[PDB]
């Protein structure tokens, strides 16, 4: 179809635009925050076990203001130095079982985690994680919490034909941004069944309607951006003009 | 008329692309470094007079790889702690008389200097400046040197349909990037007389020839981007098609 090849072309335009939106906001924020976390981690290995030192550094204003929260968890006694004014570890918190820590211990360098549920705010976030060494003795790890607010803002700022929207998922298809926020945390197949997670153009039927869907990857985070429109409506709009 | 207006239109399209490019490379990167330089400074205020701590921080890898060079010069003393492996202050060097020191002590907060000639590398650079405070008094200022290589990258990557080119100057009219590097350091009026440093379209005559020039500002640096073409060449190229 020629009107249909135009629908697809337009969906592609918005999708590419949304991919550039993500890279220019979140992705460049992370790259900047990564430099901050890496250097903070290096400065702390000047004297890693000095908790007094560690706390002073994490409470310095700009650093404290660039992240949701920052902390250091120690391998020896599972304690936590952190800068979150309103949160304290409850007796059951073990830094070493948290994903920022596991990843950092495994990869042995700066790491960005997959999205996960924050214990402090119960929001879905990501963290920068770093290993801490004392002469190549691994003595603990750090988290630098980044919130995902900007994705929610991008995903609510765009309309497709008033008959479609964009959404964002992880590499395993867990939704992390969606105009209807109930769907976050869900695999996308819960609201968009019979769709594969892959680049390309897919066409489906759902509850008596016909939808066009296209995905694109954001390789650095391994996220997917989905665009989905009602194809009957979009056809009506393009033929009418 | 029509062909002249199109020339103006094309030159404008390239000027705007160059503005967007400048904000998306060096400006973003600057924002990033400002964050880094601000946290490095606040952490050094944990122990401003401790010279050995200052040195082990500035020699930390990620930080020392983020800037051309970094240093700290003391008010009372004019002594300098720095991480340049290719420079050491001679008997004449007084940090307190350098532009980065001066601006920082003036503004009492983080600053970005105007383009100036680096005492070490002799190239034209900018520095971030930050004041250093201990228990509410000035004990010195810091520098974070940033190269301007990206500007050269930008102006050497485009060529206004082989009839002219783009160039960049400070707010005072000093060329900091030009496809022909020997103009750098000179006022732009030396190669392009009778052109005012203001936004808008100008037409001049110079040594028999006719030139079109558009300037645009990048407000947060107060730099000007200039786009110039030989208007007779541009005419031959556009009327053809
Ligand atoms: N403050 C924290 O909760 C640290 C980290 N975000 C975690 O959930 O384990
Ligand atoms: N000391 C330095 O090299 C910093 C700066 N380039 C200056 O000329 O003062
Ligand atoms: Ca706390
Ligand atoms: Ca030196």
């Amino acid at each position: 179809g020629s009107v249909r090849e135009e629908i697809e072309s337009l969906v592609q335009d918005s999708l590419m635009e949304m991919v550039k939106g993500v890279k220019n906001t979140i992705e460049s924020d992370l790259a900047s925050k990564k430099g901050l976390a890496q250097s903070t981690t290096e400065i702390l290995q000047l004297d890693p076990t000095n908790k007094a030192f560690a706390k002073s550094v994490l409470e310095s204003p700009n650093l404290k203001g660039s992240f949701l929260a920052i902390g250091l968890g120690y391998e020896s006694d599972a304690t936590v130095v952190e800068n979150d004014d309103g949160w304290e570890p409850n007796a059951d918190y073990d830094p070493r079982k948290r994903p920022w820590y596991v990843d950092a211990k495994r990869e042995r360098k700066l790491v960005v985690t997959e999205p996960y549920v924050d214990i402090s705010t119960k929001k879905i976030i990501i963290s920068i994680g770093t290993p801490v060494y004392q002469q190549s003795n691994f003595v603990g790890a750090m988290f630098y919490d980044v919130e995902l607010t900007q994705l929610a803002q991008l995903v609510n700022s765009v309309n497709l034909f008033d008959a479609g929207y964009l959404f964002i998922t992880t590499k395993d298809g867990v939704t992390i941004a969606h105009p209807n926020a109930e769907n976050n945390g869900e695999k996308f197949s819960q609201f968009l069944p019979n769709v594969d997670l892959k680049e390309g153009t897919q066409r489906i039927e759902l509850d008596g309607k016909y939808y066009l869907v296209k995905f694109a990857q954001v390789p650095s985070e391994s996220w997917y951006i989905g665009a989905v429109v009602d194809e009957s409506i979009a056809f009506a709009m393009v033929d009418d003009l």
